[PDB]
């Protein structure tokens, strides 16, 4: 189904490095539809909720701290297979190991400064979308380019 | 002063043509700081307020209609001379007459589908920013790259 | 040998999405030589001949229909290992699974709208070239950049 | 009117320098529709006919010689104001004087190697199109992106 | 004549902002030949000599200070009309007033952080080249692409 | 550690094809710091020393010959994991087999004309750096973007 959504957040390092438009352009080119978009400085509450899966790990504190250290551009993209496809376009956790062509492969060097977050599953996408966005902030009717889908 | 702001809105044709990231990237490269960013489908009220200067002209109706016909990515950029600089980067009203290199010069062909709005003056910028954004939606402290300003 | 040729066709979705020049540029950059190039709207006959290998499958009809639904930019590129290299630059059948960096990895989302055709073998290349092009439409003498080949 | 056409030919220097896709991409991005496209090595007859306006000047011989010295990618683009717009995107006769952003401004250095030809008027466009293309080689029905024209 | 040379230096702001390759690529694309290239941190002596024309102005101190504050990538490019052409590709002193398409028009916002230096005349080019480079650091025989010059 | 260095040399084919800036830009974007940079035409001595590992193989002569056949842009980049990361960004020995996205995957077609050299190990990097550069030619203090490293 073509109404799958994923959550992506350009983290404060990616925003600070002027990569917001380069990243959005990659997903627009791919044919995914921008369905929500805003810049914000995450609060502590949202951050801990965002990273709640790690909350028993020692590196949780660092994650929460970093993501609330500056502006973040949160976005929701819609399309077929968007959750896995967007991960593939991101690269792997370690930017040094991410293939050239991928966002982290092209732009990143350090795990802790790896530019962008993308949901790792449809279920984490749905939780993250409902976390970061109000329903009113999301397009209800989406029309993609007619040349994208059969 | 380096805290000048302008309002830009990628209009629904620019959003539909997948130009959002290409446009944001141009301003990020230039060194202007993203200070507000959201996607929305303008209501009639906001549109008529946005285009209130034309409200006695016959083409007002068309402007209001078009801009509420689909999603718009509204953004506020901060920097020295950003209001005039952003206009220059946009091109002139008619895309056909806009120099190659400019957004409308590179991407547009028709006055009525000219992709992007930018404030034409600091005073229209301030009015437009206060129209489209809540104060809470705007970064209060902005840090540009230190290599941009003397 | 450096006179290997492959057949590529930007299908009507890739032409409609404005990707013709982006695709040709990728092969020119690589150092492959454009040896034939034309836009056409395939007839039914050429399409069924092009897809003759699938003619006993149920999806044959859809292939023939789609490719004759609009303009196609057919081209022949020459170079060492061009048939396999051009496939690699294309990606795999499913665009969602194609690596970032590849044409389908960068631009596509749906199997049925996967932008471009490339010959899958030298023998299918030779058949396809002889199908889509007259001999007179192909450069006989090709000179590549001297800095490409040892 | 939106059915205006112009003739462009990437001359043999632009083809030899691998600029065919970069040039086509610029016009596709702009929103002009590719309406005819082929590679050919011009004969003497076509060249002298193409440059017939100069035929009483001494530099006519050089023009005819150069353009028949190698492959040329001839194309016809359709759109509103395409004849003047395409010239603007090309630059001026001397590449050294052409603004950055324009094809000749970005890529050229010498008048005699200035990459690309574009019709200088609708009437020279119509003559050139009818010269270089058969009617059957041109799309009869053109659909642009709906987001281009009001 | 095609052996004209100009001196360009990516100043420490352009080096710090990761613009070295973007700038070199613009001149390579244009068809100018790289004839000398090195990174260095200018000493005070070289800086004051470089900016000797301003030495009676109050802003001389700031120029010398800034250029010795970090690495600089000095380069010499060769080509027809390269001195004026390279200036045109740079833009004007004030980046805010430089046309989109030009280096300063695309990337700069502040006079004091305007990214790049280019010789303003053949005579200042010759003085600057002899200042920043040893003769042994410069290619003696230059071959451009044969498709650049008539 | 973030002070790892690698040696890269754009070989004479990559310099002749105008790829110097495209290659430097890829590493700058990645966040690696340019720590040394110069153009030179390698002598025989440096070449044989550079390729000393192959000196008992028959193809040694060809390597030495090619690399001294024209200008080379030698550079040293600094960053975490830069030696392996830079190899990954290069591709594999055979350009035809290198993934799209990588330098050799995007630009190369022939093993003997594969554009660029990168150290294959920290130890070969250290030997190569000390070969091609004087200590004075290398930045001693390097500051990367603060948004790159945790």
């Amino acid at each position: 189904v073509n109404k799958e959504r994923t959550f992506l957040a350009v983290k404060p390092d990616g925003v600070a490095r002027g990569l917001v438009g380069e990243i959005i352009a990659r997903y627009e080119k791919k044919g995914f539809v921008l369905v929500g978009l805003k810049q914000l400085v995450p609060t502590k509450d949202l951050a801990e909720s965002h990273y709640a899966e790690h909350k028993e790990r020692p590196f949780f504190g660092g994650l929460v701290s970093f993501i609330t250290s500056g502006p973040v551009v949160a976005m929701v993209f819609e399309g077929k297979g968007v959750v896995a496809s967007a991960r593939l376009m991101i690269g792997v956790t370690n930017p040094l190991a991410s293939a050239p062509g991928s966002i982290r492969g092209d732009f990143g060097v350090d795990v802790g400064r790896n530019i962008i977050h993308g949901s790792d599953s449809v279920e984490s996408a749905n939780r993250e979308i409902a976390l970061w966005f109000k329903p009113e902030e999301l397009l209800t009717e989406v029309k993609p380019n007619p040349n994208l889908y059969e």
